[PDB]
């Protein structure tokens, strides 16, 4: 039996067996006041010491959301949708502690992503008994809110602040630096790591003063807080609250009368409503994400990054190759999982207005510009693929290279990878690539266990990413030191190296996307 005493009281965690070993987990650690009543919409609230033994030995509640329904009993898009039941009472952590308990532990932290709407780190996928066996790190993740519940934004109001979703990561956060040094770990060496709005919401912990002192580096998976999708305007925000207000009957004048009115609509109420608070939606809509709050975020990001105001520490960073495929099938004309999704000039071009519905005839002309100078006319992916790329490079991959090039300029090292390895048991069809969300399964080891259907060269590769993911947590340096392996050179503005990840050759590569990029990044803003 182990028992840790943390700050708030005893907690009873299991033993697993992984590879021959045993892992520590403690599942389902509550780290906050359940944010119930009064406390819905409100910043997490420090939670009262018990006396008994928390017995923290299943996931706990995910939080309230909606589930993607698209495609019932297919695991492709199945393997997303909560584990755990949900529920408002969700603010709960995991750990994961190597066996024999550590000593001194480097720490990893993760933040799943999810669109701000949906996600948990329950998750099969986000298993922290690999790292924590393999690597003898201790890995933690937390459940934060989602959609309104988590992110309403009634800019001021502490009554519907904004961006309580990242204070619930951050509570999580001041959770280890008080607590992990009794599991075994170092509170002075904490890597933050998260992949989509995961990775966002690591961005955004890099810029927040209030986190600088939580962590000590990150790392970025397919995500970033200068994302298109990851930052909601103060603007919309208002609009999105008083849509949400107007939908469930809550219009007030006195806006927090409005909050305590959206108070007592139950849970389910708010989640039907919160598709609606916005007119033209995208498969990549992100309805109540964060804002310029004033408290976690003091100004609008693209202003700090350019500035050089964020945690100096150092960053890693790296998209997948086919970031965009997987959001062509929520809504995309002529697309399908279930064929092979050649679709036309005219298909791409009403898949334009779906992916960006309130932009200009001009503007969604000058994406078609930009990627239809095709290499073969003939060819009938064309107009597929270009679709795909005109997705994963403005939503994923161009924003991740200019959070990573600004970054990089105020004299930290960073590492850029470019993951372009289609698991060998991926459910979605070959079309669609190196999928946005896929390389989390390497990231976190399950290909190591050679009872899961992976080839052994998908072992070796994870074996390594994992290697590279601890070496970056424990010393800022995303090496493998030992296998003769290709050497991972810092990301330079100038020349703006990269390390491609893949079963073949681990390569370095240079300006990845750049023509792409330079339309995204430069052109497009403007129109
Ligand atoms: C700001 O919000 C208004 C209102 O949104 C409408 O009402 C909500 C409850 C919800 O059901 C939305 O889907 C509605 O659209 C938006 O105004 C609407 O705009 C659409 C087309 O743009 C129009 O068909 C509706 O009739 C309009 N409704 C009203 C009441 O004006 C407005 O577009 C939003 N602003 C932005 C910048 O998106
Ligand atoms: C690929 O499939 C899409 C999706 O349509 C559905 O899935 C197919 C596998 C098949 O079961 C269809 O009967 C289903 O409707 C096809 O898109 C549809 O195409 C028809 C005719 O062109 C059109 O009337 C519908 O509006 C389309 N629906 C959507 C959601 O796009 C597409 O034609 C298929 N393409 C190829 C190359 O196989
Ligand atoms: C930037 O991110 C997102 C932003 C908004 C909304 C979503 C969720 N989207 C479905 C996800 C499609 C998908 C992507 C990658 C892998 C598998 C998938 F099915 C909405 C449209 C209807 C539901 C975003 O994706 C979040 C996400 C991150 C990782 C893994 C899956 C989803
Ligand atoms: C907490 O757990 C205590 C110990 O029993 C443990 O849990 C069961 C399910 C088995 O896994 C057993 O082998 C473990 O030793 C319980 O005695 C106690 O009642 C529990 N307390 C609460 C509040 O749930
Ligand atoms: C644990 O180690 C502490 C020093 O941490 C070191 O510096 C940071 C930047 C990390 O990268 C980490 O890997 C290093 O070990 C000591 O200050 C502390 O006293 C030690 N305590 C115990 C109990 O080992
Ligand atoms: C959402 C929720 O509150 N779930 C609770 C579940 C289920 O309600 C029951 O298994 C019946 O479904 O029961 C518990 O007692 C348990 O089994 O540990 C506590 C847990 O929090
Ligand atoms: C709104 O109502 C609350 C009810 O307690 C009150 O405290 C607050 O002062 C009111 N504000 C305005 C502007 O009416
Ligand atoms: C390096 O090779 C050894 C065998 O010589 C293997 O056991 C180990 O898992 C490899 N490590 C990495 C990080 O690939």
């Amino acid at each position: 039996d182990i028992i840790i005493a943390t700050k708030n009281g005893k907690v009873r965690g299991m033993q697993l067996t992984v590879f021959g070993g045993t892992v520590t987990a403690f599942l389902g650690i509550p780290y906050a006041q359940p944010p119930l009543g009064r406390l819905r919409f409100k910043k997490p609230q420090s939670l009262t010491k018990w006396s008994d033994i928390w017995n923290a030995t299943k996931y706990a509640n995910s939080c309230c959301q909606n589930i993607d329904q698209s495609f019932p009993g297919f695991h492709g898009s199945e393997m997303w949708n909560p584990n755990t039941d949900l529920s408002e009472d969700c603010l709960y952590l995991n750990v994961w502690i190597p066996a024999p308990k550590p000593k001194n532990a480097t720490v990893l932290i993760w933040i799943y992503g999810g669109g701000f709407q949906t996600g948990t780190s329950s998750l099969h996928v986000y298993d922290g008994k690999f790292l924590a066996r393999v690597e003898r790190v201790i890995v933690v993740s937390m459940n934060y809110r989602v959609g309104a519940l988590g992110f309403l934004a009634l800019p001021g109001n502490p009554e519907a602040p904004g961006n309580m979703g990242l204070f619930d990561q951050q509570l999580a956060l001041q959770w280890v630096q008080k607590n992990i040094a009794a599991f075994g770990g170092n509170p002075k060496s904490v890597t933050l790591f998260g992949e989509s709005a995961g990775a966002a919401s690591v961005s955004l912990h890099l810029l927040s003063p209030g986190s600088h002192s939580l962590f000590t580096r990150a790392i970025l998976q397919s995500g970033s807080f200068n994302a298109p999708w990851a930052v909601t305007s103060l603007y919309e925000a208002r609009n999105r609250t008083l849509n949400l207000a107007k939908l469930t009957g809550c219009s007030r004048e006195n806006e927090t009368e409005i909050i305590k009115c959206l108070r007592n609509k139950d849970p389910q109420e708010i989640l039907l409503n919160e598709a609606f608070v916005v007119p033209y939606g995208t498969p990549l809509s992100v309805n109540f994400g964060p804002t310029v709050d004033g408290d976690f975020l003091t100004d609008m990001p693209d202003i700090l990054l350019e500035l050089g105001q964020f945690k100096k520490t150092q960053i890693l960073v790296g998209v997948n190759k086919d970031e965009g495929t997987a959001f062509l099938v929520y809504g995309a004309p002529g697309f399908s999982k279930d064929n092979n999704s050649i679709i036309t000039r005219k298909e791409f071009q009403e898949g334009l207005k779906i992916f960006f519905p309130g932009v200009s005839e001009f503007g969604k002309e000058s994406i078609l510009f930009h990627y239809t100078d095709w290499v073969d006319d003939q060819r009938p992916e064309n107009y597929r693929e270009a679709l795909g790329d005109v997705v994963g490079d403005y939503n994923f991959i161009c924003p991740a290279l200019e959070f990573t090039k600004k970054f990089s300029e105020w004299g930290n090292n960073a590492f850029f990878y470019y993951f372009e390895h289609r698991s060998s048991k991926l459910p979605w069809p070959e079309w669609m690539g190196v999928m946005h969300g896929y390389e989390i399964e390497f990231v976190f080891g399950l290909p190591l266990e050679r009872r899961d259907q992976y080839t052994k060269a998908e072992e070796i590769l994870s074996r390594s990413i994992v290697k590279r993911w601890a070496n970056f947590a424990k010393y800022g340096n995303p090496q493998e030191t030992q296998n003769q392996s290709t050497s991972w050179p810092v990301f330079k503005s100038t020349e703006q190296k990269y390390l491609t990840l893949n079963t073949e050759s681990t390569r370095i590569m240079t300006k990845l996307r750049a023509q792409q990029c330079r339309f995204w990044t430069s052109f497009f803003p403007k129109v």
